[PDB]
């Protein structure tokens, strides 16, 4: 049982550090303490932000959407190297990745949040979550609930060997609409389960019931995916440029 | 064997199943006795239709508005039920008032969907202490927006259902339902957290116990707590459009004070 389970955990955790660019570890210490982040505060800050790394509420919309399609692709990647999961139904491999990529998008964001703001283009630079906030209506309330819930998600002070496995617990989710063969991937999300609950064990002996806890957090996680998707419909609202969105 | 510290979450195990049976009178182990036919004397009268439904009375509204009215009442007496369970769970009555009122208004429906599950199958659910049971065909044949109204929950009851939790189980899950330091509001998160931290390890060895062969039930189950959010999450959002719809219709104080800025 437990050697499966090791090796399991060190193969996501060097898969993930292979397919996301910026990790928590990293992250951490940009927003603690030799090169600080550009702080975007301000509508003349966003200006100067872009000329170092048609309105403004618009442009960083899409300036998101290029990086929601960048993080889809690391994911997607990372995806493929969970054990079992190649070997699925191809459609199935499809609708996980379909319905997991939100659910991970914002719990990788987490990684790169504080109370008071995200982490943008590599860490180059920091968007303040006032001025988030300030975006007219309905881009102003498009972060707010994301950090509402890396908040909560952040004190559990997960690290990256940690999120790696946690990570392909969401990919391997056998409730998601349209799947056709749920068996292996339960089977899979069961090995994983087991694998994050060890991991938890050893790497935060004196955190008592963290796994309980990190599971938890998928109901605010789920949530604000719902949430999330009935905006960008209400948002709905180049032709070739148009098609890659 | 049971260690000192393991030995005290047993105790809380058995007071918390104590407390539930004394609280809710129609239990899993009933309900499912009566569903699946260990039965001469608790075979449920069966609605199916309008005529049935019409013969069901003996043992003035349209038939979708009636059902959803004593569907409404028969809420509120189970929110009284949970309210008298929650107060047994040890700490829940030393907290902040406030807190204890977000901790009832966000849990409570979260509580009565999974309970509901126990008094479903996937062709109906018992009703009038198990002494009726209306199909989910008939259910789901009602007028828009009535039909799709229970839907929801008879799809989440048989993914939960498959889970084969039993009430021991169950009185120790919804505990922790209702100890969630996570809800909206709160003003003072670690005592809760504590209280749930404590209910969280009696849950785990409790199903580890019970039913040692079941691999990761422990986290599957606690998986499930998504699935009641997303129902309550939905249920709300018909109301709304039910009390648009039909401004005749009233909605109990109670469930419009749980649902008000939820
Ligand atoms: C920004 C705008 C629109 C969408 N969307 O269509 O879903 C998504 C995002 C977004 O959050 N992208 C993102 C991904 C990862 C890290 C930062 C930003
Ligand atoms: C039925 C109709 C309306 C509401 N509501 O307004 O919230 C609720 C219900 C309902 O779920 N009743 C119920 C719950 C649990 C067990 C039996 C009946």
């Amino acid at each position: 049982e437990s050697a499966d389970l090791r090796a399991l955990a060190k193969h996501l955790y060097d898969s993930y550090i292979k397919s996301f660019p910026l990790t928590k570890a990293k992250a951490r210490a940009i927003l603690t303490g030799d090169k600080s982040p550009f702080v975007i505060y301000d509508m003349n800050s966003l200006m100067m932000g872009e000329d170092k790394i048609k309105e403004v509420a618009i442009r960083i919309f899409q300036g998101c959407q290029f990086r929601s399609v960048e993080a889809v692709q690391e994911i997607t990647e990372y995806a493929k190297s969970i054990p079992g999961f190649v070997n699925l139904d191809l459609n199935d491999q499809v609708t996980l990745l379909k319905y997991g990529v939100h659910e991970i998008i914002y719990t990788m964001l987490a990684s790169l949040m504080n109370k008071d703001g995200v982490l943008i283009s590599e860490g180059q630079g920091f968007m303040t979550r006032e001025f988030l906030k300030s975006l007219r209506k309905p881009f102003g309330d498009f972060m707010e609930p994301k950090f509402e819930f890396a908040v909560k998600f952040n004190a559990l002070e997960l690290d990256d060997s940690d999120l790696a496995i946690f990570i392909a617990v969401i990919i391997l989710s056998g409730d998601r609409p349209g799947l056709l063969n749920v068996k292996p991937i339960e089977d899979i999300q069961d090995n994983l389960l087991q694998a994050l609950e060890l991991q938890l064990k050893l790497n935060h002996p004196e955190s008592s019931q963290l796994f309980a806890k990190l599971l938890q957090k998928m109901t605010d996680l789920r949530q604000i995916v719902t949430e999330h998707v009935q905006l960008l419909q209400v948002i709905k609202k180049h032709p070739l440029l148009q098609e890659i969105y």
